[PDB]
């Protein structure tokens, strides 16, 4: 059952995908194959080349219809259709996704917080896409979006934010709150992410920190 490849991560190129598609004689099959290009072209920055590949489907299963409804939603969000986009994702059952499909679901809600300037709900929902993530890379990935939604965000949003009693979001935003109180003072800043991790040695963060934390603790002017 080539379809089941739609509920896994597709971590190939769209080029790998189309290739695959010319070498495929069954219709399903070729169906399968433009529905993960079509996911792979969004990761590659090319959603109008996504959308117009979606068009190009014949018919479709059902769980092919699942992963284009999901991939409209996400190109939606690309394109700042931030309602459609919601409106497209609410009416998936995620009881009917794979973990590999929730995780696209929360990111794709993610990138609709982070488009109506809500830093904070797109890190919730990007806490809550990091749940479904085994991928290295793309959990990897994940820390550094979260880290520069955090960067991006007002400092009395920072100061005031309630982490809602979980934990994840609150060890996020007193780390953020630790580099904005101290990165005007370099010395303090590596004790005060010492204290963070010490504090925290088991978020997410704390293991694996964002690129621009490690940038500033290996660099010496
Ligand atoms: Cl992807």
């Amino acid at each position: 059952n080539f379809t089941q490849t739609l509920q896994k991560d597709a971590n190939a190129s769209s080029e790998f995908y189309i290739n695959k598609l010319g070498q495929t004689q069954e219709l399903e099959d070729q169906q399968t194959y433009k529905l993960l290009a079509a996911r792979v072209l969004i990761r590659e920055n090319k959603v109008e080349q996504s959308a117009a590949l979606l068009r190009e489907l014949g018919e479709l299963n059902d769980a092919q219809k699942l992963d284009r409804a999901l991939i409209e939603a996400r190109i939606s969000a690309a394109k700042n259709a931030n309602e459609v986009a919601q409106n497209q994702l609410r009416a998936l059952d995620l009881n009917k996704l794979s973990p590999s499909q929730k995780s696209r679901y929360y990111e794709t809600l993610a990138i609709v917080a982070e488009n109506r300037k809500d830093m904070i709900e797109a890190v919730k929902a990007r806490i809550e896409m990091d749940k479904n993530l085994t991928d290295v890379q793309r959990h990897q990935d994940n820390i550094d979006k979260t880290w520069a939604l955090l960067r991006s965000a007002n400092t009395g949003v920072i100061n005031n934010a309630s982490d809602e009693g979980n934990a994840a979001l609150g060890g996020w935003l007193t780390l953020i709150k630790a580099y904005n109180d101290y990165i005007r003072q370099p010395v303090q800043l590596s004790q005060a992410l010492q204290s963070w991790k010490n504090a925290y040695p088991n978020h997410a963060a704390a293991t694996l920190f964002p690129k621009e934390l490690l940038t500033l603790l290996n660099f010496q002017q």
